[PDB]
């Protein structure tokens, strides 16, 4: 199975999915539009969260970075009054370095990910959406900046007026992802930000037509009129998208077969049918692995049913 | 006073010199032929050792790196079986990052040294010999490799048959070093390897002729027929130079004015006179700060006696 992952939502679901399906059969296509070179090394946050999740080292408190990691370099630089831009732990930096040394030798982002997977003892097939650079810029009132500066540097406080994913049009779907699509038929879109987390992946050239030829299931990241977390509350409207389960559904309308939204919503299931997709409800608020596992089972059943 | 520094000998002597002269008056011109980009960031080992020595953070046990530094990142990669090429501490890596972010922004190695000096609160004037890239390669029976590969990777075991300082002829003396020379009259060559620690500096185009117009004092790094530490024993003969204080003096013959070698030698003062330089002996074996101080005093006396 192929899972489109980005943000913190999907990795939480993958946390449960990896408990009901053989790891080898799990192919995670990760968003790279957040990738940034920092302190000489490439940081692929969405790629690393999945790598750490599948290697039991993810920090389940923030759902990014390594559990109880040290910050020697980060602290020393802070004493000198220098800010790396994000809290880079020492063990986490090793991943950036190992990945970047591979890239500096000529290998691709996919190559480094495959290697990191072996080093971490991961059986799942973790792959970046593309081997090409893609960056997400948020057009706010205070000017145009990178997603990082906006979400981390500004705590997402600024007001968003637009979103720009640069390079996506010029990018190419990873060769190994196209290979996976050649042997797969089920695609799961995790409950993440449709604009900045998932959008980049589906925005790649040839992806929309590729999804149309497959069974696609998606889980709503919104439980009502606002997402469980993330800057989805601002980024979505700024793109002319209603912040609701119905909005997300309409967004994937072109290729969505099955949709799964939260119980609390209790929305017109007949309305979803109008969009051309079968919808069902479940508890999408994953407060623990067990809750994630229960949502993963409902999702699997969604693929099995006809 | 200007001091040419490289290796571990000169910084040990600087440790004593900074105790008997005002630090603001010490300008250190540092070797950069050992500089390497490692794990995404530039490492200038000779520059850093001096930076750490003048900021009271040098590790006096190995005379490189920071005292009681942590190795979170280094250890993590070791567990994964990946070697960076040398033991990089977390605090030390901060220095490489701060320096590299500056170079990445478009500034020079000298510019980054000025900034790091401010951050560290150093009064001494630390300058790299040149802003241009220079790399020391060691020609062995097993093949040609970088100094680091030979000294750290192979532990200095290979049989040395040649030394190649690449880029030195294309490199230029740092403009700030030329400016410092314009105002200085006394130049000191610390007791370091004359081939790879001092050699690169005096090999820069125009440097030799520049040294002739000044009062130069050198301290022999050889006691007897071998150096106190380092691979000078292999590198010197591999360049047709006899491993002795006399060999060192002949190497600097073109500009040496005063030579200081160890007492354990008792060599013909007529021999040195023939080379055109006043010579005297002293205990050049610096086993402690006090011994370095004692040797630094004799060195200052050498400049005073003229
Ligand atoms: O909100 C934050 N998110 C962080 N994230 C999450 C995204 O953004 C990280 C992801 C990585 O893979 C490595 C480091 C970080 C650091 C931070 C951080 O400091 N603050
Ligand atoms: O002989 C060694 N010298 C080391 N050196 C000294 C030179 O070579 C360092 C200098 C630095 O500035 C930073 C790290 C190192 C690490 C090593 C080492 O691991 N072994």
């Amino acid at each position: 199975m192929i899972i489109f992952s980005g943000g913190t939502g999907t990795p939480k679901l993958l946390d449960g999915l990896k408990e009901i399906l053989p790891e080898e059969e799990l192919t995670v296509v990760v968003n790279t539009a957040e990738d940034l070179w920092v302190s000489g090394n490439l940081i692929s946050p969405d790629l690393d969260t999945v790598l750490y999740l599948f290697s039991d080292q993810i920090d389940r408190k923030r759902w990014w970075g390594i559990e109880n990691d040290t910050f020697g370099t980060y602290e020393r630089m802070k004493e000198l009054g220098i800010e790396e831009g994000l809290k880079l732990g020492d063990r986490d930096r090793a991943t950036h370095i190992i990945r970047s040394n591979i890239i500096r030798d000529g290998a691709s982002l996919t190559d480094s990910t495959v290697k990191l997977s072996s080093l971490f003892g991961i059986k799942a097939n973790i792959l970046p959406m593309s081997d090409d650079p893609v960056s997400t810029y948020i057009e706010t009132a205070e000017g145009i900046m990178h997603f990082q500066d906006f979400w981390i540097g500004k705590r997402g406080e600024p007001d968003v007026r637009g979103v720009d994913i640069r390079g996506v049009s010029e990018a190419s779907i990873s060769p190994k992802v196209l290979e996976a699509f050649e042997k797969e038929e089920n695609i799961l879109i995790g409950p993440s930000n449709p604009i900045t987390s998932i959008g980049p992946i589906i925005s790649l050239p040839g992806m929309r037509e590729l999804l149309k030829k497959k069974k696609v299931v998606a889980v709503s990241p919104i439980i009502g009129n606002a997402p469980v977390s993330g800057p989805a509350g601002k980024l979505m409207p700024a793109c002319g998208i209603e912040v609701s389960s119905m909005g997300v559904a309409e967004y994937y309308q072109d290729f969505l077969d099955v949709f799964v939204f939260d119980e609390r919503d209790r929305a017109d299931e007949f309305a979803f049918e109008r969009l051309g997709c079968h919808a069902s409800r479940a508890d999408t608020l994953m407060t623990s692995t067990e809750k994630s596992k229960e949502l993963a089972e409902i999702v699997v059943q969604a693929f099995l049913e006809h």
